[PDB]
């Protein structure tokens, strides 16, 4: 059972620089140990059912712009195919939005299993907060340790591995309580706090993840 990886667009430019060392092509998808995909769904004006991934107030409204960003995961996630991704016990997805540059993928192999291992929910491949954090080795890679720091009120999209129930869980918690409102990356913080999602930071997340 392969391992999605999965581009998301935010930038105009083929997926292939994302992933410029993969010999391969990156199949799209709307509505050998991985899958490249491109995710194109839950993309700005066609998102009158996305209304659902938010409150009716906040101010005026929300800026188009910070919801259509948000709402392009929180679709992923709410989609039939990771539903059909639950179904066939797939654990697994890595997400990357398409700023990102990943020259070399060899890093996730052992990441992925480690993560299995010790229970990681989520990885996320970029840092938001700076000054000193409590690291704790994930896993060794060639002969360098990767290490990781838990995630606090740092929620990232930009580049990330997740659970498939994870992400079902936390988008359907989402729609449950009513939708996002204001601090959209506070209440997924919260989100994943009250269910005691175990969300890792990678640290020295750069070398590995390069953010346009
Ligand atoms: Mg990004």
């Amino acid at each position: 059972a392969k391992t999605p990886v999965i581009v998301v667009p935010v930038i105009d430019r083929l997926p292939s620089e994302t992933f410029p060392n993969v010999h391969e092509h990156i199949n799209d998808q709307k509505f050998k140990d991985y899958a490249f995909i491109q995710w194109t769904g839950g993309n700005i004006r066609n998102d009158d059912k996305y209304t659902h991934f938010f409150s009716g107030f906040c101010n005026t409204m929300c800026t188009e712009e910070t919801k259509r960003n948000i709402a392009r995961h929180l679709a992923l996630w709410d989609s039939n195919f990771f539903t059909e991704l639950e179904n066939k016990k797939v654990e697994y997805v890595v997400i990357v939005e398409n700023d990102n540059v990943i020259e070399d993928i060899t890093f996730l192999r052992p990441v992925l299993k480690a993560m299995h291992d010790k229970k990681i929910d989520i990885l996320q491949m970029r840092e938001i907060i700076t000054g000193n954090k409590v690291k704790t080795e994930l896993v060794m890679d060639k002969n360098h340790a990767i290490f990781t720091y838990t995630g606090g009120y740092d929620v990232s999209l930009s580049a990330y591995i997740i659970r498939v129930t994870t992400a079902l869980n936390i988008v359907d918690e989402i729609i449950k309580s009513g939708g996002l409102s204001s601090g959209f990356y506070f209440e997924i913080a919260r989100i994943e706090n009250e269910m005691k999602i175990n969300r890792q930071i990678l640290d020295n997340a750069a070398k590995y993840v390069e953010h346009d």
